């Protein structure tokens, strides 16, 4: 609980230093219910630049303890922090947990609006076709051939986003093309998204995660996100960060001297919404050395 209070203080201070809109009522309601898990588990504080001069702030935890899968969704129910409001995503976590073996839980929180997303991680890999039974959006299955052709079919994780009523499918980078820059150049062109910088493309060959954002409003693939680990401050491509995210790399609170980071590049339709960057700090120092 000494650990819990510190985390709370850190988060509110990040929000304040970096122009993020906090709400203390909401954060206190969050921590009353979840703070103990934040102390015991893989935990991240994220800032992101969807906005010009403000950075946004989020925070998230993942439970890998078998003995405690599912507890996250339950706690979120009974607390009333996550309320079944009959949005099309509200049925998805039961279905996933009924359909696939779970090996990891997790919740993401917005620092102004509270609980935002819940994530699930399948045991192995599974062909994305196996998720079409589920109540995903129609454009998942209507983009099944796209997903096959770009070798984005080895599905392993779901991220259910209640604030936007969207679903993020996480695909495993099993193919030789995934270790090449032209693959990513090609994939972003094909989706008609914002081109990546040459520097990014050079980085993307290192083995990281790929997530596609499918929407219940849209017949289209909405966003896309690449996620890459970095051991420490100095391995971070700070050139690819606006001044405010560079600052966040140096000042990011954690419980270790030099912490790891997980950076994430979001791409969307060209000259539209969706191209921003996410810096997540490995607050306990032992999520990033997970291969």
């Amino acid at each position: 609980m000494n650990d819990v209070n510190r985390i709370r203080t850190d988060i509110i201070n990040v929000a304040k230093t970096f122009g993020a809109e906090y709400s203390e009522k909401v954060l206190d309601e969050v921590f009353q219910v979840f703070g103990e898990q934040f102390a015991d588990n893989s935990f991240m504080i994220r800032t992101s630049n969807k906005q010009p001069d403000k950075l946004g702030c989020y925070f998230r935890y993942h439970e890998e303890d078998e003995s405690q899968l599912g507890l996250a969704w339950d706690i979120a129910r009974k607390s009333g922090l996550l309320s079944d409001q009959g949005r099309p995503v509200d049925q998805l976590i039961p279905e996933i947990c009924e359909t696939f073996p779970i090996m990891a839980d997790g919740v993401d929180f917005d620092v102004k609006h509270g609980l935002a997303k819940i994530w699930q991680s399948i045991k192995g890999v599974v062909p994305v076709q196996d998720a079409f039974k589920l109540s995903l959006p129609a454009s998942v299955t209507t983009h099944s051939d796209f997903l096959k052709n770009h070798h984005l079919d080895a599905l392993y994780a779901f991220g259910i986003d209640y604030h936007h009523s969207s679903v993020n499918l996480y695909f495993d980078t099993y193919h030789p093309k995934h270790h090449t820059s032209e693959y990513y150049k090609n994939l972003l062109q094909d989706l008609q998204f914002q081109p990546p910088s040459d520097e990014l493309l050079e980085l993307l060959t290192n083995n990281g995660e790929i997530a596609l954002t499918f929407n219940f409003a849209s017949p289209r693939i909405e966003r896309l996100c690449f996620y890459l680990p970095f051991l420490n401050r100095e391995a971070v491509p700070q050139n690819l960060l606006n001044p405010l995210l560079k600052k966040y790399i140096n000042e990011a609170p954690a419980l270790v001297d030099n912490p790891g980071f997980i950076l994430g590049w979001s791409f969307g339709p060209q000259g539209g919404k969706g191209t921003y960057t996410k810096v997540d700090v490995d607050y306990h120092g032992r999520t990033v050395p997970l291969f």
